[PDB]
This record gives C-alpha cells, structure tokens and sequence, in this order.
C-alpha cells in the first residue's frame, strides 16, 4: 500500500496549495463596545452583567468566520473539480480600522499597597502601623500589537506552581513561580508594567495593583512559542511597539517575607534600628501617544508569512489578535439626582465612568486550489485532522442513512425533548474559549474598486477597473 | 393546550384537516459554486432554479379520524322520525362526532 | 369539511354548531378559479386534488326560527303538529373509505410544462407546497393512571387524552436557469414584480451614503443605549404577517442526484444513468 | 481515500446466464388469534398466537454459491473472484380462503355511541366499559430485501427536565424506529403506537393489540438509506372507512377551552367526553385486488442493490389481512345428553394460516479487486469475511507447553477451552426462518414459478421427443 | 348561558360561476339561395342584418 512515503519535513503550503487570480474583499460594518474600565457592574441580588468591562488593556480577539468555498459559484460552473480538489481562503490583505479619538486614561486602586515615596525621601520615617494604603492611580505601559493566524494565539504568564514534596510550607511563604501558556481570550489584559503574571493567586492582598488587573491575569504573547511551532498557523504576520518609563518610586507595606541579609548593609541606631521595607515598586507610564506611530489604520499586504503556512486560512477561519492602549481614554460622565437645586452639593451628583471602542476590519482574500492527491491527502491529514474531515472528501454514505426527524414546534410539551443536547458532530475544540465572533459569511464581495481597502489592493497591485464609460479618460 | 393562568402553548393543534403551506428556500445561486461558475457573467446575467420534479413524502399509516362537539345543536333526527317530537325546552344540545 | 367554506367564528354565534375542529376557526377552500385566471401565473403552476364527501346522518337544528316558512308552501295542521319542527337541516359529512390506490402522495411529479406563464420557475429563491392530506388524520387515543396499585377499573383512575402525529418528507428536483438581463427583459421584470430586482442588482449605486453598521458587543447590557430591534432592515418579508411552515434548503443542495430516491427515479425517467467507474459490471 | 457516492451492483456484479429455483414445501402454522395460551404454573406455549394481522418476516437461507461443485468451473476463478445470489423472481402463494375476522375486548373503554345521541347521556359512573368487537383496517404488503425490514411506531418519550410530571400526566410521544419481527402486529386503524407503554387502561383497543406494538413499515427510511438493502421491491395495498363512532371514558385530561363552546344549564352544565375514537373497518375483500399469488420479476431494483442477496440471505415481509378468517371450535364435555346446555360445550378460537414461497434465482461473480474491495469492505464487512479473502494471517507460532497429565495435583490447573460460537448478529430478533439450502434445482421447466420465468423469458426447454 | 330563544338561525347557499368562451369568426356569403334558406330557417336573421 501507499507507493509513496510519508514526508518526513514540514513543507510550505506554496508546494501543495494552488492559488488563483480570484481576490475576494470582506469587511465588517463597524464593531463598538461600551462599558466600564476597571470591573463589570454586576447586580446586587443577581450576578448578571449590567454594564460589562471594556477597557484599552485588553486583548481584542477576533475570530473571523469566512464562507465555505466549497459551496459558493465563482464567475464559473466547473473550474475546479468536487472529487479531487478542494478550494480555501487565503489571507493577502488586512486592515484594522480604529474609530475614538487618541488619548491615555489611568486607572488605580482606592487601597494601594503603597508604603511611602522612596523616591526622594526627606528622613527616615516610623515603621508601617495598620492599613497603611493609600488612594494611587497610574497610566499603564503603552502598547499597540496586531497578530494574525488561523489559530488562536497564545499567551504568556507567572502563575502560582507546585512546590515539590520535600520542603516544609509555613502559611505565608512565598509562592513558587511556573510559567504558564494559555490561549488568548478576547478581554484578557495585556501587561501593563508590573509583569505577565497571576495577579489573583500570586498576589493574595489584593491590593497592589490597580482595579482593573487586582483580580486578573495579564498575559504576554509568546513569540518565541508563536514562531516555533511546526506548522506556523498561529502567527501569519506581527506588528508591536511598547514604551515605558517609570515614573515613580514607591514602597510596600507588609510583613517582610525575606529580610535583607546582615552582610549587605550596616546596623544603624535610633531611628533607623528596623530597616524600612525594601520591597520597592515603579509606577510605570505609557508615554506620549502621537500619530505617526500608530500601527493600525493602514493596510498590511502579506507577500510571505513567517512559517511554512503562508497565509492559509484552514478551517475558513482566522484570528486578528488587537491590542492598542492609545486610544483609551475613559469618558467621564455623571448624572444628577435632582434637578431642583440651585447651589453645588457633592451628595447631589452621581459619578460614572465609561469607555467605548470601535473597530471596523476590513480583509481581502484570494481562492485557492488544494488538488488532494494520495500524498497531499496524508500530509494534510497529519497536519491537522479536522480539516480533511470537515470538507467530506474521502467518505461514502454510512448504510444507516441520515434522515433527521424535525418537529415544526420545538418548545411545546409532549414531545419527548429539544432533542439537541448533546454536541457530537462538527464541535470546533474552541468551545472553551470567548472571542469576538465576527460572522463575515455574508460580506464577501468580487468588487474590490467599491471599497477602501479593496481599491488601496488595486493601486498596490497596479490594476484598475474595466471603465464602464468610453472615452472622457483623466 | 394551554395553561389557564398562563398563556403559552404547551401542545399546539395538529389535526389532519389543517393546511400544510411549507415555505421553502432555497439557495441563492447568484453565491453558489458549480462544477464551473464563470458561465455567467454577474454584470449582465442573473441565476434562477426551476422546480423540474418534486415528491411530497408521507409516514404514518391510512386512516380516518373523527371529530365532533360535546354540546352541538341537533334538535331531532329527521332522516327517519316515527312520529312529531316535543317542543324544543331551554339547550337541547348533544354530543355528537362525525368524519368529515 | 363539508359545512361549507365558511368563517364560523363570526357567521355562527351559536358556537355549537359545527364540531370543536371548526368550530372557532375559518374553514378555506383553494381559489382555483382566481389562481389561474392571475396574469403572470405565480401563485399555482401544478395541482392535484381528490375530494370525496356523502351524507352520513340528517339532522335538525334548534334555536329560534330565522325566516318562517311561508304559509302558500304547506297547509297549517292542528294538534301536536300546530306549531313547525324546525327546517333548519344540517348533513352530518361522511369521507369514505379511504385506500391505497386513490393517494396523490408518494409519488414523483415531473412539472414538464406549468399550467400558466411562470414555467416553474421559483422567482426570489422561494418555492410553496401546499398540501392537505385527510387520509392520514387518525388520532391516537392514549391513556394514563395516576394510581398504579388499584386492581379493581375506576374511571376516575385514568386520564383520558388525544394525540396526532405527522410524518412529511419533501424531495426537490431543481434547475439552474440563467437569465440575460437586457433592457426589454430588465422592464418586463420590473412590471412583473419589482422585488425580484431589488433582491439581485442593476441599478443601485448602493446609496450615495455609507451603508456600514457599527455593531456592539455585548449587546444586552444596560452600559450602551438602545440596541434591540427598534429601527427595521431590509428585513421586511412582505409574508410576514403569515404563518407558514418554514423549510430552509440552503444547506441540502446535492449534485450527487442518484445518491437520493427522488434523484435516481429523475435519472431513470430522462435516461440519463451514472458513469460507471468500477471496472467491469 | 477509496470512494464516495454509492454505486449500483450493476457495475461490479457481474450477471451469468444460470438461473437456479428454490422453493417451501408449504408452511403452515395453526394458533389463537388473540393471544397465546400457556399452562398456568409453566409459561411453555401450548397454542401460540397466530393472527391475521401479524407481519410474516421470512429470513430465507441460500446456500454458499462458492461452495457449490459446477461441472466446469472455468467461468470464474475463485483466487480473484467471489460468487452471490441475485434474486430475479419471487412468488408468496397463499393457501387458504378470502375472509375477514373481527377481534374485541369484553371490556372495552367505550361510552356511548355518540354517531347520533338520542338524549343527552345520563351519569358517568365506574366501569362503563363495555364488549365491542370490530374488523379492522385491511392491509396487504410484501417487502424483499437482504437486510430486515425497518418499521415506525409512537412511544413513550423521558420527558424534559423542565416539567413537572404529576400522577396521570399525558406520556409525550416519539417516532421510533425497529427491525420488524415475525409476530409484530400490523396497525390495524388505531395507529402505529405503543398500546402497552401509551395506554395504561389496558382496555382501549381489542385483546389482541392491547398489549402488543403495532408498527407500519417504515417506507421514508427505507427507501432513503444508501444502499438500498432492506427492501428493493415492495406493494402495498390497504383501505379503511370508519365504521362506528364512539366515545371515551375516564377523567378528562385535558379540558375544553372555555371559549369554543358555551357554557349549559342543568342537563348540559357537564361536558360529556370530548374524547372519541372511531371502529375501524376494512371493507369487501375480493380476489381481483389481491396482491399474492403472483409472480413478480425484479428486473430494476428500487435502490443500488439490484437483487443481490448479500451473505446469502433474503427477507420476505408479508401481510395479508385478507384471509384472516378465525374458525370457531367446540368440544362436548359429555356426549350423552338429548338437550343444548351452555355449560356442556366450550367454545374455542382458531386460526390457520398457509405460505408457499418460490424465487427465481441468478448467479453472479464478483471480481474482487482493490478498490472493489474497499467497496465491500466499506459497504459490509461480514461479506468480505463471509467469503475467505481478507484478514491474512497476522501473528506467528507461539508454544503452549500441552502438559501432560492435566487432570494431576502436581502442576497447575488446565482449563482454558474458553470459547462458545459467537456468530449471529440477528440472534436477538425473531424470524419465520426458512432454510432454502437443500432447495436449489436447475430444472426450472419442473416447477411452476420455474416454467412462469422460462416463459416470461422465452427460453422454452430443450426437446426431449422427435 | 345557553338558551335556544336565545339564538336565531338561519340558511343561506352561495353558488360561484366562471364561463368562458373561444369564439371564431365566420362569413356568409349571402346569395340568393343561402339568403332564401336562411329566410326559411329564420327571417330575423335576415333583419337584424339590415
């Protein structure tokens, strides 16, 4: 059986997958988001999401649904043979639309693990009483970030590990560090200058960090990992540009877990007999934000994609990872609790506080054609399982048959269930995970010249549409 | 079926005297993918399907069923009356079924 | 049923008078007549119909007497017969025996040539089966006990109910038509039925104003305005207002005809057979 | 890889030109039409049930045309091809005279008999029920296929985890779907449904479906299934009016809304029961509309299966409700009296029942290549393994040290022999088995579906006299 | 309640007719011997043609 051998080495798909002179241009209308910075406005009796989370830190991932090629009719009947071949999208364009006006907003928490300002300090102070935290707000480390694959991206964090079975743990030791890797949800935050790590069991205080990140995981994405893999499907192309400064020097109040050794300083007297907490912490600061360093708002034409998988989206999917902490300004609006007064009263006036993003994403796609051989078939199957099965190539009709039984009134009482609980068939393993599912099935369009990035892909490939109209050119 | 202090339907009514409209859709073939798809051009032509056969399944067994009311207005059956009946007093309703 | 094509519900105030089947409910009968006399022939292109109907019983009808009989149709009698049995008659129906040789169902129906203009061409992606199948109506009568100990029959013992059950499976045969918009052909649509036009092309640029929608996330919450359903789309249905059994084929398109009943019996009726790959047979 | 899109048996099936005919003796089988009479301490049957109205499924066995010594084997080579069974013809002879026989419940769950109401029915008391016969819905089918036939039927359903099931709730329905079985009862007019499971009552419908499942034959699965294997021909023929209408008995479980009707005064004030159920009635049977006792010639399957009897098997699914006449017996219990007496003669019940099959059969040789293999193999693989080809011969030797003396206190225990047949994937069902294996003749001028064929065909006999 | 005094009844039937026709155009020659036949068959014929 199988006179060939199987290939040993990962190839590029540009042996395998055959492109066509077809480009396709989708887009979504325009995707906003309203809600609150630091934390969701959950009820008070119930625990339902009234006003959710939405902040400038935050992972946007996107999880584009093309439509199935293999059911679509191109300006043709049969270019392409059902029994042999197979057609999928291939990514050659994309374009992140951003809407809100560029600006910074801070965050910070009422009860801040701050001891004093270690900056320039005037003498030696009292050591730490009870409840020595303070009310400090921060702008977070800037950052702009674009990650584009058919599979999900993957992130990077400290969590809390396992410590091994021979020490013995008193309660307040010091947690063992482990660096996790996780897929990146779509409202997960970026690291904001106090590290990628696990902010909810490695810091049990709860109150280092500002609200938004105090119960939070901020993960980093992991490129070393991203770039690694075999395949390539996780990363086509990236874009980054993060900027920090520290702005300024504090301290932290506690139990001193670890104290500094005898050996490194000299034993004062008087009031400096108890050394001051040497756990220090920056604030960090995302300095200014301008225009001409904005990686969004252009288009990205990928010629060749990092790995081996040069911008197919198997599956008809694909993943736009944004990241962008330049337009995260947080409006601040209030509201009066009577209009009858004529004077000024603190207790008259309710505080709130929103931010609103806006997205608009714009792709342009090229069909291609995959002639599904012996060989071609073992790779593809090897590669990934779930793309030869959920294209039905190589199955005949099982002899049971697959007559389903649908009742015109699925809610009603007598019949026995919904019938459909149960997710057996065609189950993509992302159930787990929450993206922003964005549905582009219905907004492919062969006009390329009628839209912005379909005509910026016109110029950049130098073409231009056949004129409608005869002489009368410039 | 409906619960009385409510207002939503439990079991709805299926009878085998109710019409049966399907409404159904179908593919559009102006997005659709052919054996070859560039035989019409999309700037001067439009696709259409044309129903050529079609077969209307049907599963249960034959048979008659019957329906009738618990109080219908019969007064007398005048098919074949031995002699004159009473006078008709205050609701002289009855149950009575019948196959349509 | 065979108490007429009557709206029962406003005609009968006595809601008595006809069975529980009809008894609130309007009873329609097809307009053959005005389905075939319509111009561009699309509401019916193929019917069928079998209908069979005999008197069973005759009856009377109690109530007071509408319209009187007049006094030059009969001579006035005198005794019991003083005072007129009422002559508001009523046939109680009877459909016979029902067979299996008589069915219009499970059979293929080839539409070589409709009955009208529209030569069974589903215009808007849209096709409508209507169907009425008397022959099938058994209702199964079926029971249940709220005490499983009692050994001794107890009418109050069982619950007593009625059920019915349908069984429909629809096949298609369907055929890729193309039609060459020229300016005669775009005018003609035009007049037939202006939405076949507005549902493809020819004719809009788009608007001369942007057409995108900014769509929110988490839309259920009470951060944002107010995004539920007030403003309309191009959502309108112009069948909206009617209730029909919805059947979406989208996803049930084959080319594979002779992998399905109806497909081999269409490949057997025009020839037409499978390329034998296997060898030799 | 190998395939998709199944195809016909004409395409790697190859026909021959040697018809065989095989065919029943005569089957008949006598027994109770209602129910099956069984000892009282015992549960052994003394009289089985045999009904008019029950599905005949006939599972045929052919033998191994592999196995058969033909003069000149030269036309197939059995080291790359394998022979079958293509059934060409058929014939269901049935014996016995047209009639119709009636069954019933002494204790029927009916009211009154609401067709025409006289008065307003008096008082509902307890037990109501009364001794109605009926003759049920006539029906006629014969399915033939190689796999058994699939029927339909309603059932009782688990009910949501939503709802709140109370004592005497109505049990929500399901269509399910099972191999039809010799013995199965055919819907008789009161539907296809589960009678012991849906109606506690256990007086609904007469004695001989008020505990049995009467299914239909399940024709939209049937025909829709790939391969085409569980029936590739079938007629049917069945008529029905309602005869009597009547009406239920019990606590209403469902009331009539209060604005369908309106509300009565005295005599009216309760709603007599708005649950009715007509009798059935199969009318006139008559011998120009019968079904059986005709040759029929499957030239042109319904399916892709043109015929062909995989793994040398064959079902015949019959009913015939139109010689359903149930005898009426009688015995003495003392023969000397001179005057009738009730309680001298004990009545009994009676039915017979004859069949007579006869097929036509065809050999066919089937060329095993590669990828008609995989077909196969794909399609069933009990073919492939039926037929000695596949499964080579994977593992080597392996020593098992056969010890001597087994049945000694010296050494350990020997025991193993562990294995019983494990063959019949069909062994849970129940069919008329019929063993055609000593049947087969090539004489079919000697057999009257034989000659039926020859002349059909042309092919008169060879002359024997100048 | 229900009272028969209570309601009124009555009877009505609808009956729904559609006729069509094709009709074809014919010429008479009218000689003498046709306009005298047609005379004979029936003379209004002859004067409603003028």
């Amino acid at each position: 059986y199988l006179p060939p051998v199987p290939v040993s080495k990962v190839v590029s798909t540009d042996e395998y997958v055959a492109r066509t002179n077809i480009y396709y241009h989708a887009g979504t209308s325009r995707l906003l988001a309203v809600g609150h910075p630091y934390f969701p406005i959950k009820k008070p009796n119930n625990n339902k999401i009234l006003v959710p989370k939405v902040s400038g830190l935050q992972y946007r991932v996107f999880r584009i649904h093309l439509p199935d090629p293999n059911k679509f009719g191109f300006p043709d009947t049969s270019f392409y043979n059902p029994d042999t071949q197979r057609l999928v999208w291939a990514c050659v364009g994309v374009e992140v639309g951003r809407g809100q006006p560029l600006g910074v907003g801070i965050s910070g928490h009422p009860l801040l693990n701050k001891l004093d300002d270690t900056e320039n300090a005037s003498a030696y102070a009292a050591n730490a009483g009870v409840d020595n935290r303070e009310c400090i707000s921060m702008d977070y480390k800037q950052t702009q970030l674009c990650l584009i694959g058919c599979k999900p991206p993957i992130g990077e964090h400290w969590g809390k590990g396992s410590p091994c079975t021979n020490v013995a743990v008193n309660p307040g030791d010091c947690p063992p560090l482990e660096l996790i890797n996780t897929v990146i949800q779509d409202g997960d935050m970026v690291d904001t200058g106090f590290g990628a790590m696990d902010f909810t069991t490695l810091q049990a205080n709860k109150s280092e960090v500002p609200l938004d990140i105090c119960t939070s995981i901020c993960k980093y994405p992991d490129y070393i990992k991203m770039v690694s893999e075999p395949y390539g499907d996780s990363l086509f192309f990236y874009l980054r540009r993060e900027q920090m400064f520290v702005r300024h020097l504090f301290n932290r109040a506690g139990a001193v877990g670890e104290n500094v050794p005898d050996d490194l300083y000299i034993k004062g007297s008087g009031s400096t007999a108890n050394l001051a907490s040497s756990n220090y912490f920056p604030t960090p600061s995302g300095s200014m934000v301008t225009s001409d360093a904005q990686i969004f708002n252009k288009p990205y034409w990928l010629q060749r994609a990092q790995g081996h998988n040069n911008g197919i989206c198997w599956g008809n999917q694909l993943f736009v990872t944004v990241v962008d902490t330049t337009r995260s300004t947080n409006m601040s609006l209030c509201a009066a609790i009577s209009t009858s007064e004529t004077t000024y009263k603190n207790t008259n006036f309710k505080e709130y506080l929103r931010h609103g993003e806006e997205y608009d994403l714009q792709f342009i796609f090229q069909l291609c054609k995959i002639t599904l051989t012996a060989d071609v078939m073992t790779y593809i199957h090897s590669m990934n399982s779930t793309i030869l099965e959920d294209w039905n190539f190589g199955l005949q009709p099982p002899p049971g048959g697959t007559l389903e039984d649908t009742y015109r009134f699925v809610t009603s009482q007598a019949i026995a269930c919904q019938k459909h609980t149960p997710p057996a068939p065609k189950e993509d393993p992302l159930k787990k995970y929450t993206f922003w599912e964005v549905n582009l099935k219905e907004k492919f369009s062969a006009d390329l010249d009628q839209f912005p990035l379909g005509r910026k892909f016109l110029l950049q490939a130098g073409l231009k549409a056949k004129p409608k109209f005869t002489l009368g050119k410039r």
